[PDB]
């Protein structure tokens, strides 16, 4: 198996940023043609998700996580850290993604990419990424 | 590894579907004995889950998503299209699941099934299946 | 490939608990070096989840469940049992985990741990484990 990784500068508190570009740049760095790619994310208050990159989307996809998980809300996590939403976040968005790899081609759909979605920016966050196959 | 796909005919806007019986179909038609099985759609607005098949929960889940996605509700992807709260679901379902196989055997729990969630149909969807192992 | 499992004894209805410790034994009693660890748990009413194990936190993890799931809420899986609210937790939260192991190192971040969520406690529940690599 490849092993890689690569960084993500996030600007914000929150912010959904398109990744796919350098994944597929390891990838092709390392010339995968049958097997699985994992990627994952080694933080608690980030997370990756597998949708549509448009613009307003990505927007939505930011206040909806803040409705949903309330940053600066009743959160008990706050006596600690005022990070209670981004963990929030995490665990119902996911920290790591499994995309198969099939005659070179990465098997995302035609309007999948790959989001990083930062939840306690502005961060220099870390993607890792494990190639597994021939 | 193997390689394979099938299609769902989804018929309302959101509806949860069980497709286990297709993707053990594949599983045989490949004859796997040890090894992972990924099952992974190529849509944006559209998911996949594990959980139990009981008519009346399935209600649920789709109400359960409607709640938290707001279909046609105030999203800025709606001066694009309409199905905003497809994507807002499927990033928190997420679009793949790994399975392992052992022993000749899915591993899944007594009352876990392979369920196909619709957010934007009616469409005539696609469930990607990859097996890898011996 | 290597295959294991442990049970995980919960208390409460709701709860979440740290099993990165028995993942590590086990994964240690395998010797792996370069691979995937997949966690993941049969059961529909329960959950697994990458996270920090801070203490309050855990708790409210537990407390943004409730509030998404709604135990005992409108739920027509009520005529069935009492544990709609579980089923819909799992579904967002996911019953499964892969987990990069490189250089005998299982590739988790600094503050990330492996955990039990439990929504329809107290039960004797179990998680599986796969090992696939060298």
């Amino acid at each position: 198996m490849e092993t890689g990784s690569f960084t993500v500068k996030t600007e914000r508190r929150l912010q959904v940023l398109d990744v796919t570009g350098k994944v597929e740049e390891w990838l092709s760095t390392v010339g995968g043609v049958n097997g699985l790619l994992v990627v994952y994310v080694p933080h608690t208050t980030a997370a990756v998700a597998v949708n549509e990159a448009e613009p307003r989307l990505m927007e939505d996809i930011v206040e909806f996580i803040r409705e949903l998980t309330k940053p600066g809300g009743p959160w008990k996590h706050n006596l600690v850290d005022v990070n209670a939403h981004a963990h929030l976040g995490n665990t119902i968005i996911g920290d790591s993604r499994v995309i198969p790899v099939v005659g070179g081609r990465l098997s995302l759909g035609t309007w999948q990419r790959i989001l990083f979605v930062e939840m306690d920016g502005p961060r220099e966050r870390t993607v890792n990424l494990l190639y597994l196959g021939e």
